[PDB]
């Protein structure tokens, strides 16, 4: 009857919106090439708002559900069949939203991390410049002597210790950035990956836990991954590629090389 109808109907249009979502978050680009967080962020937060809302629709359709129930249908088994596709996508529509909590967050940490990695050779880049000049130009002039007698370089020295401070809290920072990278197809795999879990993936072949440790062993069809709990596929925003970032690791040390450089330079400028 129009009863039922109206059920089947208005199930079957939360379920399509439900669908819509988690395409789009599933084939979601989590990777390096991806730099436009904020506009993730604002999106995810207004996804928020539309599912706090959906949330009371979907619990009047489980209760219109379990009225029909009461009275024996010959259309109790779609019926039923139509309640359980709720909760299960309704509960992996949440999930999926821990996955995006995990990936904005850490995320958004190493395009910081680099960012500032950037912002330290710079300056380690003029230091080396400004040295340059002061064994390359012409100290003949009396003005440039002058300027060297009002110069402390007690205080230049003071520059490159806080320096070396700032540049052992990168690389204590780098310990715990993830990896970005090897998220892209377009990635060369030379072995196996560490996988870390960041929500509850649940099927017949397979269940994965928040926080399980896996392995990731190669690409299946786009946006998923054959992987190592028991071997399976999943939605690659299940997990996050962690630590040890060597690009960042090295990056630091890099930087810390360098800098060691330049002290060094100064000091046999200066003694
Ligand atoms: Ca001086």
């Amino acid at each position: 009857l129009e009863s039922l109808h109206s059920f089947v109907a208005a199930a079957t249009k939360e379920l399509m919106w439900l669908n819509e979502k988690e395409e789009e978050e599933v084939g979601f680009d989590w990777s390096d090439r991806n730099t436009n967080m904020t506009a993730k962020k604002e999106s995810y937060s207004a996804l928020m708002r539309e599912l706090e809302l959906k949330e009371k629709k979907i619990k009047e359709l489980q209760n219109a559900g379990d009225r029909l129930l009461r009275e024996d249908h010959p259309a109790r088994p779609t019926v039923e069949s139509f309640q359980a596709a709720l909760q299960t996508q309704w509960s992996w529509m949440l999930q999926l939203c821990c996955c995006i909590e995990a990936h904005l967050k850490e995320n958004a940490a190493y395009f910081q991390f680099f960012s500032d990695v950037r912002e330290a050779e710079g300056q380690l880049q003029k230091l080396q410049e400004a040295l340059r000049r002061k064994y390359s130009c012409d100290r003949s002039a009396t003005v440039t002597r002058l300027e060297d007698l009002l110069q402390d370089a007690q205080d230049e020295k003071e520059q490159l210790n806080e320096y070396k401070g700032h540049l052992s809290g990168l690389a204590k920072r780098a310990k715990a950035v993830v990896q970005l990278k090897p998220r892209h197809p377009a990635h060369p795999m030379r072995g196996r990956l560490p996988l870390l879990a960041v929500c509850d993936y649940k099927q017949v072949e397979v269940t994965v836990h928040k926080g399980d440790e896996c392995q990731l062993v190669g690409p299946a069809q786009p946006s998923h991954w054959k992987v190592l709990s028991s071997e399976a596929a999943v939605p690659s925003v299940c997990f996050l590629v962690p630590p040890p970032n060597q690009e960042a690791q090295e990056a630091v040390t890099r930087l810390e090389a360098q800098h060691q450089a330049l002290v060094t330079l100064w000091h046999q400028l200066h003694v």
